[PDB]
């Protein structure tokens, strides 16, 4: 056999992310809970609006806005998980506004742009703003405010094929969004067993502030949402 | 409580406040090494006078996928503010005694088969089986395979033993209905859980390091193809 | 006929006039190479810039036997009334020219994967295609491969390389009825013969070489077993 | 990598050996001829009188005994393949008498019994003289003159998995008889596709003395004696 341990020193800024990353867990009291979303409606969605879609927009549909206005509206149903626990002052400061950070894939690495005032937006807006930082980004400037601030996180491991984990709270935020890989799966459906595409998400949230049942009930309104895109309009 | 099981509960929560670990899970389908082994097994025994479990072709596997991402080998060290790596690659394997569980070291895995991993493996159970196991049998593993499924775990979030950066949870095998090209089949399935040090591995790097584990297990022909 | 040609025929008449050769056949079921590398050729591609071609199974299932019986590696040597052994292993595969065939070699193949062989025989195949092939790159192999298949040959016998022991000859695939389970089937199979020195190798030996090429070839997984 | 190249001397009688075979090839004008065998009817008779066999003769009934007779019915019915080439004296000696040296395998090595005057001998005669050859040389007394001047061979690739091969002729004789592996194969059995347990059989003659149409209708003759035990009786 053989041993060696080369080595390389750590930079200021990765050992002041680890820092930050660490005072992550130690500030917030984190707890996980998961469900299955069935993605059969979206996808059938955008496989015939794609084209038509794309003409108008001049755009490539995903299902990215569909989670991201989903989570919105939930997030506008239930103030308190748009809220923040400030710990300096020993205060809940709410949010009446609604902002976003989702994360972007770059060779160089992965960095989480914001998307704000996610509360008056469309599909179309929320893709277009997706994209348009998504190539902003891919090019390196992207400036400090444009990362500064947000209040939910929708975070994307499944495009690398995971089926579910726990996500860590982006540290000024009480919850985490976490999706998943889409997988078909056998599911029941009326009474028999069926195949649908599915998928697991995760959520995290601070259990200081956000009580067991409040977060249930929010992945719910999420998956309630995403299943049926059609209760954004009633406003259900 | 004694002296030696305060330090061990003193030690585990040093492991927590210590590194930022998370969890990612995943599943693996198991026929193709239960339908290897179901036929190798007398062959393999003749001639190595041995049983042909499953263990072996994990742990081979689990090397492979670390060789593949030195990332994941590597383990940070605050006391100097040093990342170091390492070139070799040993891995430490949980195994069973009435009087408790313990974990020796598989030394330089890198270049052993699944025979030699095996007569290893079979060398310290019966070697710690009596209470003879030394410290450097045990001393400095760069990763780990925790066995809670032959208790009949579904799946768990396992700890990371201090000096290292990541961990593997294996699970109770389960016969469950997958989808295999489009129509609904029964498969024996197994779920697998990593556990790693967020500060050091990003989750991409950590969902890639279990699905290469994942193709290293499901088809071992890909470790012939250093695919 | 030119001075080489004639060299060339000599030496070929000194081959059968110092070895005893003999021949033995046997067949090998094709279906798990052709499966393998029909879905993991696309990765292997990407990966590694290389075309996942079946020869590079045979090779390393040649190297494996030859491991197992040391003595097919030998070679008899009348100037002294010795018999070498060697602990290494070399092997020479035949490449295609438009201007004729030669035989590069492949050193020490035993610490080689898959993805290493096709390396070597693509770059030798490339490097053969022009002349600037040299000497030291085609002396002194232990073991040989033959390639009649790519002609449609059904089965032949070869002729063992002066200084060595045995000769491999592939030849090509054909769909042919088998009886799998009691049942006729079809399925891709392919003719091998070996042609050895029976002065050195007994027939028995020469049977459980061919044999143990077949098992290596017919389920890759038997390498990683040391079975 | 690594190179080593120790050795060992070759020994006087292996040697000789080796002398004694390229002799044998430097000798003979060795040509070979191929067929297949349907080996139904002998599995099936012994696989019904083995237990009666057992009982009454204290024996094991395999399907040596029956290539040996079928041999020694084809050599009787053809003289010259049964008589050898003389160069010392330029003759071509015949013999009336048949004796058929078999191969034994031990855990040192094979060696070649001789089985005198087979043309008398019914199959339990050939078993019992196979088995007390088969335990006399597994311990090593066994002496020259039990394995000196056989007229004809037998030699057992089968037990080892092979398919079909060239035997080598022993040095003072005229042809040899070399089987292989039962294998089941499908073959058409009056037009149909059927399953049946084949094996190659393959004979290695000198061409000096045997012609080709003699040694291809002895290998007929054999075929025909092996797949229907009758024709023995028959004397067809």
């Amino acid at each position: 056999g053989l041993r060696s341990e080369h080595r390389e020193k750590m930079n200021r800024m990765r050992q002041r992310i680890a820092q930050r990353l660490k005072e992550a867990q130690n500030t917030c009291a984190m707890l996980t809970t998961f469900n299955e979303i069935d993605m059969s409606n979206i996808q059938e969605m955008r496989a015939r609006h794609k084209d038509a879609f794309l003409k108008k927009h001049n755009l490539k549909l995903g299902f990215m806005s569909a989670f991201v206005k989903a989570s919105a509206f939930a997030l506008q149903e239930q103030p308190v998980v748009n809220a923040v626990i400030d710990d300096a002052t020993k205060e809940v400061v709410y949010r009446d506004y609604i902002d976003i950070s989702v994360a972007v894939a770059t060779p160089r690495g992965l960095v989480v742009p914001v998307i704000r005032n996610v509360e008056t937006m469309n599909y179309a807006d929320i893709e277009r703003t997706i994209s348009e930082l998504g190539e902003k980004a891919r090019k390196n400037e992207l400036a400090i405010e444009d990362m500064d601030g947000g209040t939910f996180t929708i975070s994307n491991g499944g495009v690398f094929g995971s089926l579910f984990g726990t996500p860590i709270i982006n540290p000024p935020q009480s919850a985490i969004l976490g999706m998943h890989a889409i997988v078909d799966r056998p599911v029941v459906i009326g009474g028999k067993v069926e195949v649908r595409p599915m998928m697991y998400v995760a959520l995290t949230y601070d259990h200081r502030l956000i009580d067991g049942r409040e977060a249930v009930t929010f992945l719910r309104k999420i998956k309630a949402a995403v299943e049926d895109p059609r209760v954004l309009l009633l406003d259900l």
